[PDB]
C-alpha cells in the first residue's frame, strides 16, 4: 500500500549512501530509521551481535539527548553520521577498516555533539560555567558529549555493546572518547599536523597512523556541511551564525570577552565562509585525497564550487556596500 | 527516557517468548514490532539475508491485508505466530529443524489466514461464492490465504525472500502452501490419523514424518486459544461465536443449511467449547507431547484447567436457560 514516513523506501536507501543526500527532507522519526539502516547495512549489527531493538532505542535515547539548538541539535547529528556513512561506501572503508574501527567510526559521528549547550568552550571557560569547572577548562564540551554518549551507553536498556566482550568494549570506548575529544577546533592544528607527519609514509599497519586518519575523518565528517549541494549546504551556515550570535549577544551582556568571527557587527557570511573553506575545509579535505584520490571528484569539487560562489558573493557584497558610501 | 510503544521494553521481548503472553495489550504497531523481533531473534533474518527494512515493509502488507473480522483477523495471526514462536523455545525446535523448516513455519503462521471473509468453506461452498467455484469446493479459504501471501511475496518492496537462491524459494513456496492448506479443519481427522500412523515410530530425519509434524505445529497453534491465560482465550470464543453467529444468521435467509455449532439455538458456548476441548484440543496435544514431554505442564495443563472451568460454566448456564423456558 502506502507505509508510515518510518519504513524508508529503496530509494531512500540508495541515496542515503552518497554525500549529495538532502538531510532538510526528513523528520526525527525518519532521520532515526536512516541511522538504524546504517548499522544494519554496514554490517554492525552483525558482527557485534547488537541487539536490534536495543539499537532503536540507544537511538531514540541519544536523539532525546540532543538539544534544541540552531546548529548543534540532532539534525547536525544525522549529518556528521550520515557523511561518514557516504565515506565508508566512497573510500571502500572496509576495505582499510576493521569492522571494530568502522563501528567506532559511526557511533563517535552520532554521539560527538550530545548535550551540546549552544555555546563554545570560550564561553565555558570564560563564565566558568559548572562544565568549564568540571573539566579544568580542557575541551569542557568534547568531554562532556563524550561522558554524555557512555552514559547512556551505561543504560542496560540502550546498550547495544551488550553482547561485546570486555576486551572489545575497552578498544572501542578509547576510540570513541579519542574521536570525539578530536572534534575540539582548538585541536584542529595539532591534528592536522601530525597527520601532515605520518601521511609523508602513510602505513596501514601502524596503529598510530591509523588512529590519527580515524581523527582526520570524523573531523572532516564533522565540518563537513559546504562538501554537500549548495541548497543544502547555505542554510546551515545561517543556523551556525544563529548560534555564534546569540553567545556573542550573551557575552556583551554579561560582561565577557567576545570573539571577532562571533561579533553581529564585524562578521559578513561571504567573507568568512571563504576563508574557512580555504584555509580550513580545502587544505584538510587534500590531505584525506592523496590517500583515498575519489574524495577529489566527490567532496573537493564541491567544496571548489564552494569557495567560488562565496568568493563572488563577497565581490557583489562588496560592490553594494561600496556603492552605499 | 519514555519511549514510543512500537519500541519493545525488554521486559516485552522476555514475555514474547511465552504461551501465557497477553496478546489483547497490544495495538497494530506494537504487534508488528514483535513479529519482527521475532525474525532477529530466531535468526531468520541473519540465515537468509531478509533485507530488515523490507522485513517491515512485508508485516505491513501483511497487516493490510487482514480484515476487520471479529475473529480472523490481524490479532489472530499475532496469536499463531506468537504461539509458534513459543513453541520453538518450549520444545526446542532448533535443534530439530533446520532453519528453513522454521522459517516455514512462523512465515506460515503469519499468513495462513489473510484476508478472510469471515465465513468459513461450508458457507463458500453451500452458497456457490466466487472463491468456491474459483478453487472447485477443495479448501477454498485455505487456498486464498495462500494465494494472497505469495501475491504479497510478488511484490519486490515486501519480497523478503528476495535474498533467497530459486531453489530454496521453491522449498519454502512448497512448504507454506503445505502447512497453510493443513489448517482446514475439514482435513483434521484425516491429518492427526496419518500424523499418529507416523507416531509409532517417529523418525525425525524422515522427510515425510518431518512434514506432518510440521502440520500439526501449525494446527496446534492456529487453535491454542485455550491453552492461553482464561482472560486471554475466553475473549476469542466470543469472538468466532460473532463471526458464526454472523454465518448462521446469512445462511438462514439465504435457505443454505446450518451447522449446529454456529446455532445459536443449539449452541451453548460452554457445552461446545467442552466438547472442542475435550475431542479436538486435548487429544491432538496429547500426541504431541509424546514427543516433546514439556508441551504436557506448559500446554495440556491449562487445557484440562479451561476444560473444567467450562464445565462449571455449563451447569450454572443450563440453570439459568432452563428459567428463560
Ligand atoms: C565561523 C564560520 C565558519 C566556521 N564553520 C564551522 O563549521 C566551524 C567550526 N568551528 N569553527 C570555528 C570556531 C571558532 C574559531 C574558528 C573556527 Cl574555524 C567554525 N567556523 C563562518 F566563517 F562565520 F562562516
Ligand atoms: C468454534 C468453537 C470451538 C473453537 N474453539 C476455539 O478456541 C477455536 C480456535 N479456533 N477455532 C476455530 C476457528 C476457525 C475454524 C475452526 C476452528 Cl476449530 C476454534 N474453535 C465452537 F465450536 F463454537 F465451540
Ligand atoms: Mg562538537
Ligand atoms: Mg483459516
Ligand atoms: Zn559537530
Ligand atoms: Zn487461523
Amino acid at each position: 500500500p502506502t507505509y508510515p514516513k518510518y519504513l524508508l523506501s529503496p530509494e531512500t536507501i540508495e541515496a542515503l549512501r552518497k554525500p549529495t543526500f538532502d538531510v532538510w527532507l526528513w523528520e526525527p522519526n525518519e532521520m532515526l530509521s536512516c541511522l538504524e539502516h546504517m548499522y544494519h547495512d554496514l554490517g554492525l549489527v552483525r558482527d557485534f551481535s547488537i541487539n536490534p531493538v536495543t539499537l532503536r532505542r540507544w537511538l531514540f535515547c541519544v536523539h532525546d539527548n540532543y538539544r534544541n539548538n540552531p546548529f548543534h541539535n540532532f539534525r547536525h547529528c544525522f549529518c556528521v553520521a550520515q557523511m561518514m556513512y557516504s565515506m565508508v561506501w566512497l573510500c571502500s572503508l572496509q576495505e582499510k577498516f576493521s569492522q571494530t574501527d568502522i563501528l567506532i567510526l559511526m557511533t563517535a559521528a552520532i554521539c560527538h555533539d550530545l548535550d551540546h549547550p549552544g555555546y563554545n568552550n570560550t564561553y565555558q571557560i570564560n563564565a566558568r560555567t559548572e562544565l568549564a569547572v568540571r573539566y579544568n577548562d580542557i575541551s569542557p564540551l568534547e568531554n562532556h558529549h563524550c561522558a554524555v554518549a557512555f552514559q547512556i551507553l551505561a543504560e542496560p536498556e540502550c546498550n547495544i555493546f551488550s553482547n561485546i566482550p570486555p576486551d572489545g568494549f575497552k578498544q572501542i570506548r578509547q576510540g570513541m572518547i579519542t574521536l570525539i575529544l578530536a572534534t575540539d577546533m582548538a585541536r584542529h592544528a595539532e591534528i592536522m599536523d601530525s597527520f601532515k607527519e605520518k601521511m609523508e609514509n602513510f602505513d596501514y599497519s601502524n596503529e598510530e597512523h591509523m588512529t590519527l586518519l580515524k581523527m582526520i575523518l570524523i573531523k572532516c565528517c564533522d565540518i563537513s556541511n559546504e562538501v554537500r549541494p549548495m541548497e543544502v549546504a547555505e542554510p546551515w551556515v545561517d543556523c551556525l551564525l544563529e548560534e555564534y550570535f546569540m553567545q556573542s549577544d550573551r557575552e556583551k551582556s554579561e560582561g565577557l570577552p567576545v570573539a571577532p568571527f562571533m561579533d553581529r557587527d564585524k562578521v559578513t557570511k561571504a567573507t568568512a565562509e571563504i576563508g574557512f573553506i580555504k584555509f580550513v575545509l580545502i587544505p584538510m579535505f587534500e590531505t584525506v585525497t592523496k590517500l583515498f584520490p575519489m574524495v577529489e571528484e566527490i567532496m573537493l569539487q564541491p567544496l571548489w564550487e564552494s569557495r567560488d560562489r562565496y568568493e563572488e558573493l563577497k565581490r557583489i557584497d562588496d560592490a553594494m556596500k561600496e556603492l552605499q558610501k
